[PDB]
């Protein structure tokens, strides 16, 4: 009945400080058309439970692109959580990507020790984190970053190996190119267990819009870049 999610903030590592704000990132990987809440703003702002110290996020609360109440997580789609903070020296700090299913509503997310990677920036890494009573089925997310590495933990369920690879290729080909070379997308699809021939239809299909208008869409990497990336040849 719960639709909260929580966050222990308790005993946190030295590095993250004293808590002033603590902010949820909620997003669906695939099966929901969740729209996206801007990093740290008003829209992933948590409550405090005075009574437990506890931080909360209501999934019941989440809003569609009319505004509207989202009417909860969707049963047959795979979902991915963040909890962060800002800090009385208004720095941020951040759990790992954490996989979120409705198994997961009333649960609560807590730091396991240890960090890793963060998706986005190479200068970072994210604390681990995972839930007090659903970690047999969901926990840290596996991920392709910015620098073509697959962290450690589970892959989706509703998005295929070779759609995850094609989506890290239209990520980072053209912003990153020193680090998406042909080894590290061959060294992706070993990691995820995808066929190079698969990540190729799976992004011509995906993609075929802005592959159409590459004057509009300059950081989605041409079908020649893609075939290159991927060692084949269609
Ligand atoms: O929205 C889906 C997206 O969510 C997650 O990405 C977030 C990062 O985890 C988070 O750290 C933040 O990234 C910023 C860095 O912290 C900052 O240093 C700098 O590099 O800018 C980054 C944003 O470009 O915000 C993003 C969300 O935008 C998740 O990790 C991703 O895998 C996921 O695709
Ligand atoms: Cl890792
Ligand atoms: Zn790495």
């Amino acid at each position: 009945t719960d639709t909260k999610i929580y966050f222990d903030a308790s005993n946190l590592p030295a590095e993250w400080g004293t808590t002033k704000t603590v902010y949820c990132h909620l997003y669906a990987v695939a099966g929901d058309d969740l729209p996206e809440t801007s990093w740290q703003g008003k829209a992933e702002k948590c409550k405090k439970d005075t009574a437990t110290g506890l931080y909360y996020f209501d999934t019941a609360k989440l809003k569609s692109a009319d505004g509207t109440n989202h009417g909860g997580l969707k049963d047959n789609a795979d979902y991915a959580v963040i909890f962060s903070t800002i800090d009385t020296k208004s720095q941020s700090h951040q759990t790992c990507n954490v996989t979120l299913g409705k198994p997961c509503l009333g649960d609560t997310i807590y730091l396991t020790g240890g960090t890793v990677e963060n998706t986005e920036d190479s200068s970072k890494r994210d604390f681990a984190a995972t839930w007090k009573n659903n970690s047999d089925n969901y926990g840290p997310k596996a991920a392709i970053t910015s620098l073509g590495h697959v962290t450690e933990g589970r892959f989706p369920i509703y998005l295929s190996r070779a759609e995850m690879v094609a989506q890290a290729i239209f990520n980072w080909a053209v912003k990153n190119p020193k680090n998406y070379t042909p080894e590290t997308v061959a060294d992706i699809c070993a990691q995820v267990e995808a066929e190079p021939m698969d990540v190729y239809n799976a992004y011509a299909e995906m993609y075929a819009t802005e592959l159409a208008d590459p004057a509009a869409y300059p950081d989605c990497a041409p079908l020649t870049t893609v075939a290159t990336l991927l060692g084949v040849d269609p």
